[PDB]
């Protein structure tokens, strides 16, 4: 209704005297360290409950229908998971059985330490691509070939399959151990704010570039062209040119099979997405298409007739645990860091989505610990990095998923696919597995249609998307993440270095002050000029603040004094011989400041001293208490600049100025 | 006096309707580019006035008394300049005759393009150290030695003086051209805000730690010990160990000579600063110490008797211009960048000190062009990077200096120091010139006494000082600047990622709201909780903003909704069989926000939606106009979240709630 107040004009001290402050909390380092370490059993119960979340949902089961739902969803997601694992095994330059291994052990590990319920832990295209890239970097093909075979002219230095793939698997296991150690370090130290720097446009551009690189790699695999695995700067462009110049060295059968399975998978996926209300359970297009491919590839001997590319290297068994070859972490520190960061980011995103969808929440540090333990356990059994694929976890949620027991049931499908079945997948074409990932790339390729939407929004975030996407294509993929985080931090610094200062004026017959560049009928006090400066002053925006003041007052506080001293000598010589007209006061409406960066309070005091020489009083309007407490310690309230110069509100300063000019002419 | 107002409670729209905005300025890309390029003759006279500042002070000279002081000061700083010029040449691993060139040619260029009047352009101890750091790297001593001399057992691969130091000059000259071009790029592209990132604690800790490297490097010349010029990580630490283990390989004559001039020059320096009011012109202690040292070294043949280290390599002449050996700029990109920044930083810092004292100002972008052309012109005559020494410019100012003509007169003293005199400095000991620089290091060594002062002030700035000082000691000196700029910018991101949120409450019988953790007798509205959050929300502090609200309301907006639906099933089953108590509204006092980072504004719409399900209204208090315009474009004002939810002031949000609960029970 009515907004009426009547209080005296408390500037800084008329309000500080009769208002008693609170006693600050004493440090008591000994007492603080003693009070932190609790001795009661309740804290132990709480930490053992939050560290092993299985003790919460397991005793509270609802077996009646949850058992059947988890059984069917686990069968479905286990088929999908073993398919995705045997497909992504090619992305890591490792044999196919290690994909089935990586689809089994992380699921078992994410059962007693996991805190989610709709997450299918396993392989991931981006993470597998990064692992394969670093494996090719630290173990190329030209470093294992042995000259043997009695060639035509020189030594027959053909391919040396065998110990080569073993070395690749060992390198991948060491990388996964390092990633798990880094994740466990991040979880134990409770540092979870390191992943907050991955903005949505940053991760979007990163996923787009990773999808482009995955498409290039899978096109290389489908076309069956021998590439020199170029890595470094412009590696994707180099390998694309190398593929385009070696098109003649392809396989027609593999090409047409890949095209057919691509179009079939895409059509069935879009049909299922369109007519979702017709059938609740999505049809496993990948399972039926790979079964049909294996069937048509077993009848006709495509390996001998058309010389197609099949696996024919599935051992169909388990492997004893192998100790990781520690000692190569020096050349994999940054790679493991980037891999762990992107894996945790994508996993937390998927978990938060499927948790807000199903009305629950997940913890960050617990997810970090669970993923670290899963990667450590997978590193001991020759597996690659484990994450959650949005396409794989979508099947488990659509078929109906209540808890991770469906994941444990999915591990039985991978179990039977390791021990007994799996030799039936011998004649399966490698181009078929290399195509289902491309069919799954449709989700990340559609993110390019969101760049025009971000441009209509804050343009600073739209540049981060394009910058991260382009930079993660030129200078590889692992350096693209570091080039995006630093660019995002630089953009944040630029938004606080070049603020949006205004010409704050008065509204008639009221007390609220609005900008003069946004409203027409606003008048300012006679002689007084109000200025608002957001983005609190630090060592970078000090010159910007000086320029803003000089532009809002019309002149320069230094040049006016220079002209005054130049004109004073003309008068000082006549005794022996024979600009700042409108500006009366400056009310700085520093209400959007948080810190002051004492290097900046020095410039503030310098401004106050300079404007005092030209008879221009500089006042303050909305300084917070946390800033005044810093200014008191930084040596600002001397015998000249007292607290009366500061004010509580913007209208109080104008009222004080009016009363002063009315009572003191 | 009295502060009384009476206005209706305009929330967002009751003030937007009857207040007409202003028409935004049209882009007019065709007209904006045409309006920028001026065609009037006054614009051409303006750009030529600032580019050549000599056309301002030279026609307006005051030869009546200015020319007299320039002559006495020019000879004063000229004798001190030719000494520091030849002494700092040892820091650049260049011969001593090329140091005199760096004190003559840059002065001629800083006469028609310079914008200062109390700056003595020439060598610098810190800058010459960075130049000599890259000369030893790309041209070490172990890369020019030739096996010749018929040694005892192996080939006599002794020192190869001659083409060795001759190649060092060409390498040093190419560096200055690249440094000069980079300074012209910043001046040409008008980008001058790149040097604003060098805070005072950053440049303070850098020059302090650089003084340690100068002390260790010059101690090598004083003790006359052969060092293996270790560079890279822990370079200063490694070279300090080699000197201490090779103390026996010293020169007693060079030791007692350097230790004597250290205590002599330092004592007279502090004695002159103490009794400053006794004599206006400071006595040239550095000039009287080198003439006496040369006299005693000329009488007694210290070169032959005591095997002392003398120069004996002064050609005493000029050299034709040499074209820069272009092609090594690839290995000097990071090297020239670090030198070009510290050259401009120290120049403007020293220039601004003597500018405010003598009542004048210097241009920022002009110093880039001024020092840019000087470094390019000096690169064509075999010189190193030119800057201004605080010790050298103090002599020119104390003796009385009005303009750069005193510097031009000093160039005549350097002129005669090349053509006629200079051979008299043949028996001058190298330890004497290596000690006059150490005596001047007292100014930067005293900066360590400012670390405790910064600790009582903002502690974030005190950590940047110690970090830059330590990091510029471990990983060399050029990487220390980059490691400090990134750490300083990272500290700004940390201060805006973890803000200082409070518990804003109401003051009795008034309208001002203060924090609850800073005042004792403050009451809050019944049910309403006010929260203030500085450091505007972006992709990093979005999770912290969630935890901030959850900490001030007592619960979590998601966990309460999880418990509600967990409890509603108990009620929904009884029909077929047979927390958020205090929180009424939330007023977010977002008055310290500048940008929104739409990535983060998605959470603001989520927060309003989350608390809406638990019957908790989330309002806003002090949202600025520049911020609300971002929400309109980013898709925030939908059919549910209207503008009435926002308010103009904090008290209007409370008045709207109090009037609502009374009229609507």
């Amino acid at each position: 209704c009515s907004y009426t107040v009547s209080r005296p004009v408390y500037s800084e001290l008329a309000f500080q005297q009769q208002r008693e402050r609170r006693l600050p909390e004493r440090r008591t380092l000994r007492d603080s360290l003693a009070r932190s370490c609790s001795c009661s059993r309740k804290r132990a119960f709480g930490v053992v409950k939050t560290l092993l979340p299985i003790l919460d949902w397991l005793p509270k089961y609802r077996v009646k229908e949850w058992l059947l739902s988890d059984i069917i969803s686990g069968v479905s997601t286990g088929l999908v998971g073993t398919l995705q694992g045997m497909a992504y095994a090619l992305l890591a330059a490792v044999p196919v059985q290690f994909g089935l291994y990586s689809a089994f052990f992380p699921i078992l590990t994410y059962f007693v330490f996991g805190t989610s319920r709709h997450i299918s832990v396993g392989p991931f295209p981006v993470v597998s691509l990064m692992v394969g890239s670093v494996v090719l970097s630290m173990a190329p093909d030209d470093h294992f070939l042995v000259p043997s075979g009695n060639g035509s002219a020189l030594n027959s230095t053909t391919l040396d399959t065998g110990t080569r793939d073993a070395a690749r698997v060992l390198l991948a296991s060491t990388l996964t151990l390092l990633v798990g150690i880094i994740q466990l370090v991040f979880g134990g130290l409770q540092i979870g704010f390191i992943v907050r720097y991955l903005a949505d446009p940053l991760v979007g551009g990163f996923t787009t570039a990773a999808a482009f690189q995955v498409l290039v790699s899978q096109l290389k695999i489908v076309l069956n062209v021998s590439t020199k695995n170029y890595n470094g700067i412009l590696s994707i462009i180099y390998t694309l040119i190398e593929i385009f110049q070696n098109i003649g060295d392809t396989n027609i059968a593999d090409f047409i099979a890949g095209l057919l399975t691509i179009i079939v998978c895409m059509a069935v996926k879009e049909l299922n997405d369109r007519f979702k209300h017709r059938i609740p359970v999505p049809i496993p297009i990948e399972v039926i298409v790979t079964i049909i491919a294996t069937a048509i590839s077993y009848g006709a001997n495509l390996e001998k007739n058309y010389n197609a590319g099949i696996v024919k290297s599935i051992p169909s068994g388990f492997l004893p645990p192998v100790l990781p070859s520690v000692g190569l972490f020096s050349d994999m520190l940054a790679a493991s860091f980037s891999i762990a960061v992107v894996a945790y980011a994508i996993a937390v995103s998927v978990g938060k989505v499927y948790a807000t969808k199903h009305d629950y929440v997940i913890d960050g540090n617990q997810e970090f610990i669970a993923f670290g333990i899963s990667n450590v356990f997978s590193g001991f059994f020759s597996c690659f990095v484990a994450t959650t694929a949005l396409s794989r976890t979508a099947v488990q949620e659509s078929t109906g998923g209540k808890t991770q027991v469906a994941g444990l049931i999915s591990a039985v499908i991978v179990m039977v696919a390791i021990v007994a079945l799996g030799r039936l997948l011998e004649p399966l074409q490698k181009s078929v597995l290399a195509a289902v990932v491309i069919a799954n790339l449709k989700g990340m390729f559609m993110q390019v249609c969101d760049v025009p939407r971000l441009w209509k929004q804050n343009k600073t975030d739209a540049v981060i998307w394009v910058f991260t996407c382009i930079m993660s294509i030129i200078l590889g993929l692992d350096l693209g993440l570091l080039a995006g985080l630093l660019f995002a931090l630089l953009t944040v610094v630029l938004r606080v270095q070049f603020p949006s200062w205004n010409g704050l004026g008065s509204v008639p017959s009221t007390d609220i002050y609005k900008s003069i560049t946004h409203y027409k009928n606003l008048e300012e006090p006679e002689g007084v000029k109000i200025l608002r400066f957001s983005s609190p002053i630090f060592y970078g925006n000090v010159d910007g603040f000086k320029k803003c003041i000089n532009s809002t007052v019309g002149f320069d506080a230094i040049r006016v004094y220079n002209k005054r001293l130049k004109a004073l000598r003309r008068i000082q010589k006549l005794i022996k011989k024979g600009p700042k007209v409108p500006i009366h006061s400056l009310v700085l409406d520093c209400g959007a400041v948080s810190f002051l960066d004492v290097v900046g309070v020095r410039s503030l005091r310098m401004i106050v001293k300079e404007f005092q020489r030209i008879d221009v009083n500089v006042y303050f309007a909305l300084l917070q208490d946390d800033v005044l407490e810093k200014m008191e310690q930084c040596g600002f309230f001397d015998d000249n600049i007292r607290k009366d110069r500061f004010f509580l509100t913007v209208h109080d300063a104008i009222l004080h100025l009016q009363n002063q000019v009315k009572s003191r002419e």
